[PDB]
């Protein structure tokens, strides 16, 4: 079955259906938001019913528009054009009173991003929020337009980040650390398996350390960190761990270890969901961890609204440093990007309430 997701008006005059709650941006294309809108042909006599796409960034306070786009839905607009297959098959299933509408995204909007933040996280709350909202429009007087509240139904959709066609270059990095009163060397070099990830898949994280020095590596751990800019209003800057694994082997002097470890970023291992950029609220349950931003070519980072990115640190602690030989451990990171999984290049309907499930 496809669930229909649904949602009428306070006067219940104007019902708004959609296909999805989620919209897929898979970089090349953006998925279009098609629907249709039930409308109680009583109440709606004389008005005019309409239905917009706005992606705007919010800080508080602030706002910024960022995507506006409206399409008239009734009347009917020219010929009864049933775009896609699934107005069609909703135009059939529903009634006579059905008329589709079809809202395009552009290419230069981010994804679905925002955070809440922490107790010691000095930013406010901020997040970049698309808005389907279905509204209908009457005349009274001669002098001004109205539209009441109560004829007008509000979504708020995802737009999801999945994995593009072509992928990047294998993640490496290498280090290297000369301590004080010591002419040998320690070096670490980190791999990881492919450039993108995808939510829920395990990122094996594999750690060569060749230490010469004449010093135990006491500790390795390696730890997923997820980067957050604000760059509207407020130059915000979060750093915070999503995923950690401690290993349990030390590196005596003079020798060398490698080891893959597994770290699987996910929400779900976060008592904490505050101070992390999340792709929608806190309190619901299909919300996840904000997927890498991709910045197309030529588009202003600022109106992105929030840059999430991902990176995994190695760390490594060394013994006969820790208050006399260094004030700072050794440590590097390796970029990748997080996401979700790639797309695949008369029907029946079962109706569903739109609000998204609590936890
Ligand atoms: O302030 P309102 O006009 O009453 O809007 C609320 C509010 O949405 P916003 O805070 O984004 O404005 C609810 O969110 P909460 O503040 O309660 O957390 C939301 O409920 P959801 O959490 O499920 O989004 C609800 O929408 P819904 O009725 O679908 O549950 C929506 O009410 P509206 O339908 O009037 O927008």
């Amino acid at each position: 079955n496809h669930v229909i997701f649904k949602k009428i008006s306070r006067d219940k005059s104007v019902t708004i259906y959609l296909g999805k709650r989620d919209y897929i941006d898979h970089v090349e294309r953006v998925e279009p938001v098609d629907g249709v809108v039930l409308v109680d042909p009583e109440l709606v006599k004389g008005k005019r019913v309409y239905v917009s796409l706005t992606c705007a960034f919010r800080y508080g306070s602030f706002r910024r528009d960022l995507y506006f786009s409206q399409v008239q839905v009734f009347p009917p607009v020219g010929a009864s054009g049933a775009t896609t297959r699934l107005q069609e098959s909703l135009i059939k299933k529903l009634g006579a009173n059905t008329y589709p509408f079809l809202l395009t995204f552009p290419d230069y909007l981010p994804c679905s991003v925002m955070l809440q933040p922490a107790p010691q996280d000095v930013g406010k709350s901020c997040g970049v929020d698309f808005e389907i909202k279905a509204f209908a429009t009457h005349s009274t007087d001669v002098e001004e337009d109205k539209i009441p509240k109560k004829s007008s139904v509000r979504l708020l959709i995802r737009k999801v980040q999945h994995a593009p066609r072509d992928m990047g270059p294998q993640p490496r990095a290498e280090a290297s650390w000369q301590f004080f009163m010591s002419d040998k060397p320690l070096r670490l070099a980190v791999s990881l398996s492919k450039e993108i990830y995808y939510h829920g898949e395990p990122i094996p994280v594999t750690v060569a350390v060749t230490n010469s020095t004449e010093k135990t590596v006491k500790k390795i751990k390696v730890l997923v960190e997820q980067v957050t800019n604000v760059v509207l209003y407020s130059s915000d800057y979060y750093i915070k761990t999503v995923a950690a694994e401690e290993a349990q082997e030390k590196v005596p002097p003079n020798s060398s270890l490698t080891k893959t470890l597994t770290l699987v970023p996910l929400l779900a291992n976060n008592r904490e969901r505050r101070g992390i950029a999340l792709d929608g609220k806190i309190k619901h349950e299909d919300t996840n961890l904000a997927s890498s931003t991709i910045i197309k070519e030529g588009i202003d980072k600022t109106v992105m609204g929030i840059l999430v990115s991902y990176q995994i640190k190695v760390k490594l602690t060394v013994s006969g440093l820790l208050g006399e030989l260094t004030s700072s451990e050794v440590a590097t990171e390796v970029p990748f990007r997080l996401m979700h999984p790639q797309p695949e290049d008369d029907e029946n309907f079962v109706f569903e309430e739109f609000a998204r499930q609590n936890l």
